[PDB]
């Protein structure tokens, strides 16, 4: 279980004690830039990272502590997921996607409606194998006890 890179996530960062900036940035981007300002770790094919006053956008539409972050080559094949939401506003209808490694069509799961700053129940609406890749995936770490994060408005572990 691991994330594609372009996978978008919700990232708070602290400097001074006192000042805070939030954006949305793609998962490879935060690696890089982050590998540069702070530094890798190494194991037995895991390049790991581990930045200090970083946050990510969990459940529970808060953010808590990234206490880890990393990247590795994996054989396994990449499946993008879609998730249909839709709100009430004369129906919206709402989807939002990401591609995995390793859940069934049909099932719910959270998810992040970013534009009214809330979280809504999805469905599962699509499943896809890409098969395997040669780019890095992405794991990231979370402090808070769901042990989830939000990967392209959709919650993940």
């Amino acid at each position: 279980d691991a994330v594609h890179g372009k996978t978008h996530v919700f990232i708070r960062s602290i400097k001074n004690g006192s000042h805070m900036q939030e954006a949305k940035i793609d998962i490879k981007s935060l690696y890089d830039s982050l590998a540069k300002k702070y530094d890798v770790q190494h194991k037995n094919s895991y390049e790991v990272i581990y930045p200090k006053g970083y946050e990510i956008k969990v459940l529970g539409n808060k953010y808590v502590k990234l206490v880890a972050m990393s990247r590795h080559k994996t054989q396994k094949h990449l499946v993008k997921i879609v998730v249909k939401s839709e709100k009430t506003i004369s129906l919206l209808k709402k989807q939002d996607e990401v591609v995995v490694t390793t859940l069934k069509v049909g099932n719910y799961v959270s998810v992040y409606d970013e534009a009214s700053d809330k979280e809504v129940i999805g469905e599962i609406a699509s499943i896809e194998d890409l098969g395997m890749t040669d780019d890095y995936v992405y794991d990231a770490e979370v402090d808070d006890d769901s042990h989830a994060f939000y990967a392209s408005n959709i919650l993940v572990h």
